[PDB]
Formats: C-alpha cells, structure tokens, sequence
RNA sequence: AUGUUUUCUGGAAAACGG
RNA sequence: GUUUUCUGUGAAAACGGA
C-alpha cells in the first residue's frame, strides 16, 4: 500500500511507550520509599516486553516475531490481572465452592485418595455397576475409616469422576482410566478446569497442598496445568477474568480491556501463519500497549 | 543460570511376525 | 511391521538464583 509507513510509525510509537515500562522506576510499585520502588512487572512480563521491543519492524521476519510477542505478552497480562485481583485469603473457599456448585466434592487428600482407590477396587476389572451400588460399595468401606464421609458426599466424588468423563444408570470405567495413576490424573485435571472456569489462578505448589496436603506433587500438578494449555487458552482466560472481576464488582473497569485482549488472542501464533499486514501490525501493537498500560496502572493503584 | 521442573517434539537394543 | 527395555535433539512454559 502507501499507508505501510504510517502503520509502521504508529506501531513503533506503541513499542516505544511499552519500552518505557522496562526503565528502572517507570513501573515502580510505589514511590513513597526506596524499599518499594521494585517494578510491578513480573519476570515473565519483563522478558516478554524485551522480546517485543527487540523486534525489527522494518523487516518481514521482525513483524512476524512482533505479532507472536504481542500475543505472548497479552496472554501473560490476563494471568497477571487475575493474580493481582485475586484474594489469597478467599482462594480455597472460592475453589471448593466452585466444585460443590457443580454437585462435585473433594473430601480431602487422604479421604479422596481412598474413595478413588475404592472406586477402582469395584470397577478396575471392567464391571458395570449402577451408581447406587458403586456408591454403597465405597461408603461401606470408607465410612468406618473416615466417619466424616457419607453416602451423599461419596455420591459427589462419583459425580466428579462422571463430569471428568471417566465413565462409559450403569457406570463402567473407560479402559484408559482403570489404573489409579490415570484415574487420579483425570480427576485432578477436572478440578483444575473447574478452578480455571471460576476465574481462579493457582500455582503448582498450592495445588499440591490443596489436593495432596504436601509439596511432593508439584511437578504432577504442573504437568496437568500444561496439558490443559491450548491455542484457545488465551481467549477462554479472558472470559475467566470476567468471572473473577464480577466476584467483586470491577471498580477499576478492567473489563474495558476485553476487546483488546480478544484481538490479541485471535493472533495466529503458528510459524505457518502469514505475515501480518501493516494494519494488523498496528492494531496488534495498539492492543498490547493498551493492556500492559492497563496492568501497570491497575497494580500501581490497587 | 553449566539452577529446578513441565509441555510438545526423533534413535538404539531385545523378542516376535511375515 | 508388533510388543518390550533404554535413550536423542530441538522449540516452548512455569518456578527461580533476586
Ligand atoms: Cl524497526
Ligand atoms: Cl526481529
Ligand atoms: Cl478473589
Ligand atoms: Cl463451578
Ligand atoms: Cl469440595
Ligand atoms: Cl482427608
Ligand atoms: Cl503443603
Ligand atoms: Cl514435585
């Protein structure tokens, strides 16, 4: 076209403004005291900003890299927004409330492990049992050992495996889930998905505490989280931030960032992606400037 | 990072088959 | 080609020396 240069100039201006947030004080948490002048931008955010800033927008290859970098920055931004907004003291309560609202339940690390191993004792041979019969089998063995357990709560553990698509009036375990390691993984993954859909962001260390009551299942939880990551993850995470914000009313109007974030999520990150037009380059960089500006402002004020 | 872990990603050997 | 044992390389991600 002949607007190519003009698009370049706007794109360059966006990147210039973003680069200012990497300067030692521009993103300070608070200027009241030297001890609080640390940047609000996490190490991943700073890495991803440096990567974008380094893109040569005067070369096609540089423009392709800038779009990938804009997408990566925007996806991390949603996570940072959720994390800053998130109330650590209400986290476990919001998690179990989300689980229980779906008629599911996590009885606790020792009780849940036992419930699942009992389900396997009944079903690992391929038997197809009615729900009432399976629940009864589990309750008769579990309840004397864990008096807090009940027929109602075991039914909820069974519903969680059901909602996790582990089965198939009659319940039969899929062949792939007829071992404890496989069944437990799918169970754990379902809880993580419930948490994410509730707008929660929980790290592998805390997941290990919540689901296992120790710190020796971090890599396992990290594995689960990573297998849930797809190209659709960024767009869904935008909708999940919305849930998190509605839990408290969104006084900062973070919801205004939605269209910009959704534009970024629509960026095709694959290497077989056609280079961006100049228009797409400008729009993408405006969007990522707007959201990073949004994040920094949110943290510095809240 | 000559640090920890995770996701995706391609060769050796053993036995068998044809 | 099937099954088993053992193992490459690269890209990316989280944690993180801070
Ligand atoms: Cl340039
Ligand atoms: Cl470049
Ligand atoms: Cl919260
Ligand atoms: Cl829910
Ligand atoms: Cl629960
Ligand atoms: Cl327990
Ligand atoms: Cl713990
Ligand atoms: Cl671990």
């Amino acid at each position: 076209g002949v607007e190519d240069t003009k698009h370049y100039e706007e794109a360059k201006k966006c990147v210039e403004e973003l680069a200012l947030y990497l300067k030692p004080l521009s993103s300070a948490r608070g200027v009241g005291l030297n001890s609080t002048t640390q940047s609000v931008l996490s190490r991943p955010m700073q890495r991803k900003l440096v990567t974008l800033v380094h893109c040569q927008l005067v070369e096609e290859e540089g423009r392709i890299r800038a779009m990938r970098a804009a997408r990566s920055l925007g996806e991390r931004t949603v996570t940072e927004l959720i994390l800053q907004h998130q109330n650590p003291q209400q986290l476990s309560s919001n998690l179990w409330a989300a689980v229980r609202a779906r008629g599911c339940q996590f009885l606790g690390p020792a009780m849940q492990e036992e419930a699942l191993k009992l389900v396997l004792l009944a079903l690992e041979d391929g038997s197809a049992l009615s729900r009432k019969v399976l629940v009864l089998f589990v309750v008769q063995r579990l309840e004397p050992r864990f008096p807090q357990a009940s027929k109602t709560s075991i039914g909820h553990v069974v519903q969680l495996l059901y909602r996790a698509s582990c089965f198939k009036s009659l319940m039969q375990l899929k062949e792939e889930f007829r071992t404890y390691e496989a069944l437990r993984r799918e169970h754990d993954s379902q809880i993580v998905q419930i948490a994410m859909e509730a707008g929660l962001r929980i790290a592998p260390d805390q997941w290990s505490s919540l689901l296992y009551g120790d710190q020796s299942h971090k890599s396992h939880m990290q594995s689960i989280i990573d297998k849930l990551q797809t190209p659709a993850s960024f767009a869904q995470s935008v909708q999940e931030l919305t849930i998190a914000l509605q839990r408290t009313g969104d006084p900062a109007n973070l919801n205004r960032l939605r269209p910009h974030l959704e534009l970024l999520a629509n960026i095709d990150p694959s290497p077989d992606a056609p280079p961006p037009t100049w228009e797409q380059l400008e729009n993408g960089l405006v969007a990522v400037r707007t959201v990073v500006h949004g994040l920094v402002d949110y943290i510095q004020n809240h």
